[PDB]
């Protein structure tokens, strides 16, 4: 049950801006159940690759979160990146628009003039997002468990009770956020989680931003997250030891793992 793309991983290739594929985006012409998308594709990736959704936080736009669509897609995976209804959406309705978001990825899978036509696997998918749309991926994972994985940024939700979620999930936490404190928000939501393969990334120093596009530790959040998406959606065992491993970081001030085998 694996679907390996791509060359045998090394940090240095993890750490690096782009994986091996080059990739294409595309806005989505007519959104269907959300505001607005951004579509990033490997041109090459040798076979058909898992989709991914992600989500902005409160009041923000596909900016936010724009740098994971290539980062991602580089290595192997179809990103959609999205605007919600609007920008005042709460976490229940940017889970649905995440959700909304992968539909209309699958569609686009089975029409022949999308330039991702034939190039999705519509049974592996995942959610990331920031803040409230951190929230709404861990609503997704918990209303939808067949998700192959989960990598929210900085999570904010009035509840932290996800221990529903069997997906495996990486909370990046940002350790200073003073507007989802980690104490109250990203670590409760970590804790909670009893069922599943999980990790916890604190960025040392973080503000509420640290995951976000321009950020200055992108070698190391996106080894992470593809690191995570890989091992998960592609059952991709060459990466269990980058996904589940201390990274042994100063960048990283609290890492935490449970149910994570670095074997392969």
């Amino acid at each position: 049950g694996s679907h390996m793309r791509g060359p045998n991983p090394t940090a240095a290739s993890l750490e690096a801006s782009a994986g091996p594929f080059t990739v294409r985006s595309f806005t989505v012409s007519r959104p269907s159940g959300y505001g607005a998308g951004t579509v990033y594709y490997p041109t090459n990736a040798g076979g058909t690759v898992g989709a991914i959704a992600i989500v902005p936080g409160y009041t923000a736009r596909q900016s936010s979160i724009k740098w994971w669509g290539p980062r991602l897609a580089s290595h192997g995976f179809v990103v959609i990146t999205i605007d919600t209804n609007s920008t005042l959406d709460q976490p229940s309705s940017r889970s649905s628009q995440q959700m909304a978001a992968l539909r209309q990825v699958a569609s686009l899978n089975g029409t022949s003039s999308s330039p991702i036509y034939g190039k999705v696997d519509t049974a592996r998918m995942g959610v990331m997002g920031w803040s409230m749309g951190g929230g709404g991926s861990l609503i997704s994972a918990a209303n939808n468990p067949s998700l192959k994985a989960a990598a929210p940024q900085a999570p904010w939700d009035s509840s932290t009770n996800f221990s529903s979620v069997t997906v495996p999930t990486l909370i990046f936490a940002c350790e200073n956020d003073s507007i989802a404190p980690v104490n109250s928000s990203a670590l409760p939501i970590y804790d909670s989680m009893s069922r599943n393969a999980k990790q916890f990334l604190e960025i040392n120093g973080g503000s509420h931003s640290c995951a976000n596009s321009g950020n200055s530790n992108q070698a190391l959040i996106g080894k992470k997250g593809v690191a995570w998406m890989k091992r998960f959606m592609d059952n991709d065992t060459r990466y269990s030891t980058f996904a589940c491993e201390n990274p042994n970081s100063t960048a990283v001030s609290d890492f935490r793992t449970a149910n994570c085998s670095l074997e392969d």
